[PDB]
């Protein structure tokens, strides 16, 4: 419908400037006749998510790499995509004009935009807030009845995921996370640093912080949110460390597996909130098998936990075989959950680097190795940052695909976005990733994806400077004869019937 206007920062391609009155969007999805194909590609040299069709022909004339779609061998179901409504997500948002506002969401939430299906919603404050606060910060409430939802949630984000779910057409997942208790139910009275939660499993400061876990879906229940799931704790490994800047609550993977098992597993079970699914870890994949083995290993823990949720800071190295890989192997049916990714994370690194081709390769790479190792969803951190990569109430670290400039009321669309958007527009939930069988070794990231309707996706990310002659093999279809440019990104669609 509306191409991307493109403006240059000085880095290694263009972000794309949305205002009040202009935001690059998509016509509504149309998919072409049996024997012809649908490409959406994004180049480092500027092309943002452009269309075009081609013809699936009877004869191969490629002789370079081929990639053979194998339907029948069949992995795992997607759960979905989408990111983070942080304080600082949402106050960067709101400080657009509405109008404004209201193209930034259908950026990410409608049809039109790239179909984000999973929104993270912070229980109360963490490093991505202007302040400190818990939902029960009066002390020695051990019932908390003076649990309450601040103006964080009932003026910022609230609105804001009902504004996003009216946008969507796909229904939305809720997924919740804690960064911290009130300090009262602490070792180190502390929002911060190294404390846990006051005593051992089963005693009332456990039973109590269980407890806020319901109160805050009673809350949002209140403002007619349902949540799809909660984790047990974000990052339980930080809480651990002397000196942990950000709002953290320790665990050990053995005090995560009692809290579960004697807590948190048996209040959400006897609640009017059973439904909610539970995810533990929520935290860096370097830390299983081991976690899991710790958790999923004793049965009162392992039938309260649906999945294990993983961060990953994409700047560091972290082998995907012997953690997914070998966690699969261990505990083939708990799914595991992509709950947090970002990318700036390093001293060197500047905070948020407008028109990053890099960072969006990161974003790309990193989605096909999980969905290559059996993740089912992919969860971006905050929604938007000012250009500072703000606000941080400790420091500013991160970038976002979404930078807000609300001096101009303009928000940037980073290389990110449409990194995130090769996937999340074309891999709605249900659908299930099959083979695709590369003919040699090459240089090319490709996952092949089955639609619940029967059409296929295949993504090809190009992380090198050199254009590959590829074709793409449909056996029921035929041969799709494709280039994949130096620095590109594709999203292929075709029906095979
Ligand atoms: C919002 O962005 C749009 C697109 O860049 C701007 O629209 C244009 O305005 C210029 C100068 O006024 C015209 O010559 C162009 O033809 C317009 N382009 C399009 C494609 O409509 C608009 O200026 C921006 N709004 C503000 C207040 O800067
Ligand atoms: C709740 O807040 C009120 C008002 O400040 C306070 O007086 C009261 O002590 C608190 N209630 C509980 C149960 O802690």
């Amino acid at each position: 419908a509306r191409p991307c206007i493109p403006k240059s920062f000085g880095y290694s391609s263009v972000v794309c400037v949305c205002n009040a009155t202009y935001c690059d969007s998509f016509d509504p999805p149309t998919f072409p006749a049996l024997g012809t194909f649908s490409r959406y590609e994004s180049t480092r040299s500027g092309r943002r998510m452009e269309l075009s069709m081609g013809p699936i022909q009877a004869n191969h004339t490629g002789t370079g790499l081929l990639l053979t779609l194998q339907p029948e061998q069949k992995f795992q179901k997607v759960k979905g995509f989408g990111g983070a409504m942080t304080d600082a997500a949402a106050l960067n948002i709101l400080a657009l004009s509405p109008p404004a506002q209201n193209l930034l969401l259908k950026s990410y939430f409608s049809e039109e935009g790239i179909g984000y299906n999973i929104i993270r919603v912070p229980m109360a404050s963490c490093d991505f807030s202007i302040r400190t606060y818990t939902y029960a910060d009066t002390p020695d409430d051990f019932q908390l009845h003076n649990f309450s939802l601040p103006e964080e949630d009932t003026k910022l984000k609230i609105p804001l995921i009902h504004r996003a779910l009216q946008l969507a057409q796909r229904p939305v997942s809720l997924l919740a996370s804690p960064w911290t208790s009130p300090t009262w139910l602490k070792t180190n009275g502390a929002v911060n640093g190294k404390g846990s939660l006051k005593g051992q499993p089963g005693d009332i400061y456990h039973q109590t912080w269980a407890r806020y876990f319901v109160k805050f879906l009673d809350a949002y229940a209140e403002h007619k949110l349902q949540f799809w799931a909660v984790t047990a704790e974000n990052e339980p490994s930080a809480g651990l460390l002397s000196g942990y800047p950000f709002q953290c609550l320790g665990f050990t993977p053995e005090h995560q597996r009692d809290f579960i098992a004697r807590d948190l597993g048996p209040t959400l079970a006897n609640s009017t909130h059973h439904n909610v699914r539970l995810l533990m870890l929520d935290d860096q994949r370097l830390l299983l098998p081991h976690w899991a083995k710790v958790v999923l290993t004793d049965p009162e823990a392992a039938k309260y936990v649906h999945g294990i949720a993983v961060h990953w800071y994409l700047d560091f190295l972290a082998p995907a075989k012997a953690t997914l890989g070998e966690t699969h192997r261990l505990f083939p049916n708990t799914m595991l959950f992509a709950s947090e990714a970002c990318v700036g994370s390093k001293f060197w690194e500047q905070s948020v680097r407008l028109g990053s081709w890099d960072r969006g390769m990161q974003y790309s790479h990193s989605i096909i190795t999980n969905l290559l190792y059996h993740v089912v969803g992919w969860t971006d951190w905050n929604l938007a940052l000012n250009p500072e990569g703000g606000p941080n109430w400790v420091r500013n670290f991160v970038d976002s695909p979404i930078i807000v400039d609300i001096t101009k009321d303009t928000f940037y669309k980073q290389p990110m976005f449409y990194h995130l958007g090769h996937f999340s527009k074309f891999i709605p939930e249900g659908s299930q990733r099959v083979g695709l069988v590369a003919s040699q070794k090459n240089d090319l990231d490709a996952v092949a994806l089955m639609h619940p309707d029967g059409s296929a996706v295949v993504v090809v990310l190009n992380r090198s400077s050199k254009d590959v002659p590829l074709t793409i093999k449909d056996p029921a279809v035929g041969f799709l004869e494709t280039i994949s440019p130096g620095y590109s990104i594709h999203t292929y669609l075709w029906h095979r019937q």
